[PDB]
């Protein structure tokens, strides 16, 4: 996508800690972006909006979960399987 860059909080972050996991699921099917901490309801993408693109086809795993980095070099080198895969 590209923009949605100030974001990397509730989908991601640079999160380091001793163990401390506070993650929110229910069904586990087909889990394109279930987790996460903003508009989770997928409207445009899978936050407040979406601008007049779309990246979507059979490559991704959690709706471009790691997809709100600084423009689109790659990605965030936290926890996200992107980066060099988008």
């Amino acid at each position: 996508m590209d923009p949605v860059d100030p974001n990397i909080e509730p989908w991601n972050h640079p999160g380091s800690q001793p163990k401390t996991a506070c993650n929110r699921c229910h069904c586990k099917k087909c889990c394109y972006h279930c987790q996460v901490c903003f508009i989770k309801k997928g409207l445009g993408i899978s936050y407040g909006r979406k601008k007049r693109r779309q990246r979507r086809r059979p490559s991704q795993g959690g709706q471009t979960h790691q997809d709100p980095i600084p423009k689109q070099p790659s990605s965030q080198p936290r926890g996200d399987p992107t980066g060099p895969k988008e």
